[PDB]
């Protein structure tokens, strides 16, 4: 009847791990040498990439998995009331990274072209990103599992 | 007499894993720097590659292995009627990825040449893909095991 | 007196694995960026490489190891007459890959130079392959163990 | 009431490890070929990089994890008074690496541009670093866990 | 008094493994892109490298470790006179690879420069090899352990 | 009172391992393509690098760890007076590699610039090395642990 | 009253010469190395340039000046009825080159961009011409003087 | 008293010629390959150069010398009232080219940098012109002689 | 009635000169650096150009003008029967160069593409020539004047 | 006794002409493509060259020859008191260009290296000029003849 | 009867001039940048070109025309026996340059390929010359006129 | 008997002119882009070329022709004792340039290789000059005519 969510959290936990490590260092790994900017100006590349990518998706997520897994290893070793507390933390972190995500990345749709008007860059330049479609797809999966994990976590935290 | 399919599913499960990991990061790994486009136009490469490859085969498959393996880890931990349910999910996911596959990739035959008429690209350009033959071959194996796994799954789900 | 072949099959099984993984991703890994074609024509490289290498040796072999190892994991889990059946499959697969091998690759001697007259390629071009000698050597070892495994398998399948 | 800090130290220990290994060889790994200097002068690159990066962050930290983990493996095997000693060492090392860190790296804010006036380099050149923002972020996390680990360690060493 | 050689063989076995894997894919891994030939002639590189390196040292050795380790896994599983037989094979293989080694590689001293007069190569060209000194050093260690393993193996096979 | 050194040797043994593997293939791995020589002369690079680096630090050390770890696996399996013998070997090897180290590498301070007057190289050329500072630092740590391990080993070998 | 046209013909004759030789080998001289085509395909340049420029303006004109000046040197040396004949030829040649001009060059407005779909050229490529504006301007001057020379020539040939 | 201007016109006529031919094909001759634009975009060069240089100064001037010299060769051959007419034409042409000059070229001060936002050019690019100072100087001389020639021509045409 | 041909020969003589010198060093001058061959093979360019262009058109013609003008300067200075002799030579030379022309150059139509299978050139390569159309046009003019000069020369040599 | 200076002025006039035209377009002609600046920054070349060379020596001189030759063609045609006037102008122009010369060019010694800190140029860059010695030499000759021409002109203008 | 040779010498004198100046700076002018050597070795080009071309044909000839024309301007101005003297010099110079020619240039047939084994050049390299055929042709013409001029000069010097 | 030298001076005067202008701008014209230095160091080229070529031969000579021709135009216009004076100047200038020549250029033999150790240049570099042989040859001719002109000039100045 209740606490099926424990299962679903384990399922989605392992799921998220596998979604990352498989596509982890085989999608975004090449996202420094594949940022073709249409200029001879040295440095404009690194500037624009730092501009539109303060953090790469995979790092944010990996952190999110840690901060959301930390209450598990927290509640495991407590002694040799706390349940609901660790679970509430498990809500708010998740929600936080989702927020930060949408703020840094207007929506869940990578734009093929990105303009750029930083300093080394003389004027508005046109820099191209790698495989925006596919990254968008993986975003949709991980935000989806995020929303699920939230909703379950909220419901079973509402057990009264 | 029946439930030999449990064996065949384990066999083909491990099989599919081995078919991937062996040829996984040793076939498609070089499928970004081996997409020779016949133009000086910057960016046309990444655009055309994103066009004809929203997702690389191996990612789709890896997902398919997860969504089809999830009902196993689901049914394993249930308590400390559901059988047929997890099995039916195990059908529909498999079939789904096969459909998505054929839609994104007209048939199971990579074309050596691909034309391209996106934006950075001035007109219809001629971009060449890497090793289309061999990838086609591996597609045939994995779709084949897919069809098998379906057919078994349907039959033994038809046990009445 | 008999079924020493079980040992020899285990020995050669592990042997073949070790011959691969050692020289696996340390010989053929560089066999895309080391296919020097004497032309400016874009794409002629990928075309000619796909022409004379529909599959790289290591993939064929890896498959062969799987299809020949599958009857082992097959016979292991059967219940919780079949022996000779799994063994006969173990013959015919092995023989098949040897045939396919010799057909795709006229004999067991990589030619240093390969001509090529596909479409992007204007006329007969001269493309050079990497380390043909050494690959030939490893072919000789793996076909050799193949012939051995066949001969043993046939003899002990002839036990009557 | 007391020695909850043992937990928190294990938690943050494993935490720090995971923060590193995830972003370890996927952030700073490319920090040699992504140091774009605006000069033709050979060697000025390596000179300026050695100048402003005598050590890369990750090495310093990794050492810090070892010197701070060494008193654990020290106190574990002692026989087959020392507690407070190993703990005090565990304070002073941590504090030391924090100091060294702030000295080598004026504050916790990587500057996008760095000037350079070493020998091969004719005059003040303008060299650009990769992803200064993101590295700054990870610095903030690891110094943060550092300050926590200090404060706990000091308090529970003040148990009297 | 006798069969100390069993120890010494285990010691040197593990030794040889460690000498390889450490320097294995960190010395010879770059021995394709570091074969600087002083010509514009396409292909002359791959030709000359195949000429003076039919096999790279590490492959020969790895094989030698397998053929010399095979009699161990052979004698281990025999039943569920042979001792001296497996040991004699263990002699002759070792000696064989030492012979093949000295034949392919005149002595144990890599020459910095190598001339080359194959076909694509118009005339005698001057091709430079990478780090000949260091490879020579590792040759000396592995041939040394080889000679030791031989001598022990011969003596204790002479036990009468 | 005595044989605390057994602990300290285990501590520093594991320490040295961790100092290597962490910074092992993440510092010196790029020390072939980062040896910028100020000449068009082909080959002068490989010549000068072989000149001033007959061996890279990490190899020497790795060997030293093996030759110094070999008396441990030696004394472990002796039967199924020797103590002091294995320990004395454990002294002299350590001291040897320290000597060889200082001879090949005048002191423990990598020079940023290195001149070179070998054969392909027309005259005294100016070749630049990568990150000399940081490598110097790691040298200081490993020689330091070396001196410690010596001093302990000598003292407890002086137990009488 | 009449034969002012003799003057005007001398005036415009010398004029046309000066308009050419001044801008002759200082405008169109660089119209081979300034035909930037957006493709790597060898030869597509020369093909497209030959396509849209069977003849460069200046050659056509120079010929026109010769064929229109030939009746002058013709009528000069006749002996040591013909007047109207040489004059009529002087009309029809002029008119002819004007026609040929407008046919080869749709109007008197060089287009900045020119597409091209010849053979070496894979598909419709985008080739850019040099200084189309300025050449258009000089066309307007020379066609203008052409129309004048015609009109005068016709009128004074209509003297009856 | 009057018609000193005939002298001054001959003086300045020959002057202008000499100012051109000396600096003619030794200043602006290199003004196609010295228009460094900060972009990889093919064609943007020719576009921007055609934009800000519909005509190069020297052509405009050369024309002006012809149209202003034409009334001289006109008045010379008139027969074998007209004076003031040829002189008035000699005014209005001169004034015209001065006007056209100032319109095409905002003032007599070449700007070192010129932005550009034409079609091939993705956005506002920064293109650099060659030796803007020196060309400005020669403009000042030729406009100066122009103003003089005007003023004299007007005065002596005002002879009544 | 007769010897109008003297005029026509002077006319066409001066004509041919003017057709050359105008288009002389402004068409074929760039016919060495505009022979784009689709190969990296050094030297294949010069080989193929020497193959299909033993002589450039303009040289052949220039010679023809000299050998055909030599009988004029011959007959001019004879003293201080011969007429028909110098005229007959004037026929046969002209005819000769026309023959040689058609032999070296199959017809009067330059082919855009030329294949080439000389020695440095590995196989049949595809080399592109510059402006084949326009050169063909000038050939048609000069062969045309050649045929005229012949026909006149033959007729008036047939005066009897 | 007097007006030998007329001779000396003709002598030095023709002299100066010959000194220029010989070394004119054979020294400074290559002074745009031989201004090697040690930076990748586009445009910094043209900027720095315009900075330190507002005018090339030869232009200044050529002007000086014209303004100093203009009083000759002035005094020649005066009619069909003025002597001293044209001669005084002949002094002041000469002196003027000498002044302007020394101002633009600190002394008569071209510096091999020139630093530069204009806008595109990030900081003080090091740009190298071509053949500074030789240009200095020719400066010394032309300033020398200048001083002579002055001194004579002043003396014979002081005839009273 | 005699001294027709005066004519023939004038004819061939002017002839030789015209053969040169036409093909003079339009054949050998590009014979420095069209000497494609198949090596990366800097300098080997200039070395090999200096080796096989101590002097270019056209220089030798031009000298020969001067030394053979000098006795004409010699005999012209003698006063305001010598005839035969100037004529004999006119023989021996001509013959001399023919000898020097054949010595420097084995025969009158340029070889397409030339090997080269000078110092910078590591070993026998293969350098390709430009248009060897055509230069050979012009050699044949000029040596031919040389032999004629000799034979006439000898005969009419044999007038007795 | 005497003043044949007037002839010989005219002969050699015109000779020297022709030797220059023929080989003038067709030998040394390419002596800036053909100074191949074996270094990446920017600027070292221009430095070394300025070092070993403060002046190119042809300039020195051209000056020498002017200073030695100036006494001719001097003595021509003297009026509308001086003879020996102009002739003595004609000696000393000639001798001077010969001296300066031998000083700047150790002897009359251009060395193929030239070392260089100026400032930008890090150490002794190896720079290669173009066609040293041929330039040496022309030096021998012009110094030869120089010595002749001297000797004649001295003798006939010794007429008493």
């Amino acid at each position: 009847s209740t606490s099926i969510g424990k299962i679903w959290l384990t399922v989605l936990f392992i799921f998220r791990i596998m979604i990352l490590v498989v596509a982890a260092k085989e999608v975004w790994g090449d996202e420094q040498a594949d940022f073709v900017c249409n200029t001879l100006q040295p440095g404009c590349k690194n500037v624009c990439y730092d501009h539109y990518f303060p953090i790469s998706h995979i790092r944010l997520w990996a952190l999110q998995l840690i901060f959301v897994s930390t209450p598990a290893l927290l509640v495991a070793m407590h002694v040799a009331w706390t349940y609901t507390s660790s679970i509430f933390f498990r809500v708010i972190f998740e929600a936080a990274f989702m927020y930060v995500f949408y703020v840094m990345y207007d929506g869940f749709s990578m734009q093929r072209l990105v303009k750029c008007n930083a300093w080394p860059c003389p004027n508005t330049v046109d820099c191209f990103v790698s495989r925006p479609t596919e990254k968008t797809v993986f975003t949709v999966f991980m935000i989806a599992v995020s929303g699920i994990c939230i909703l379950l976590n909220v419901t079973e935290l509402s057990y009264l």
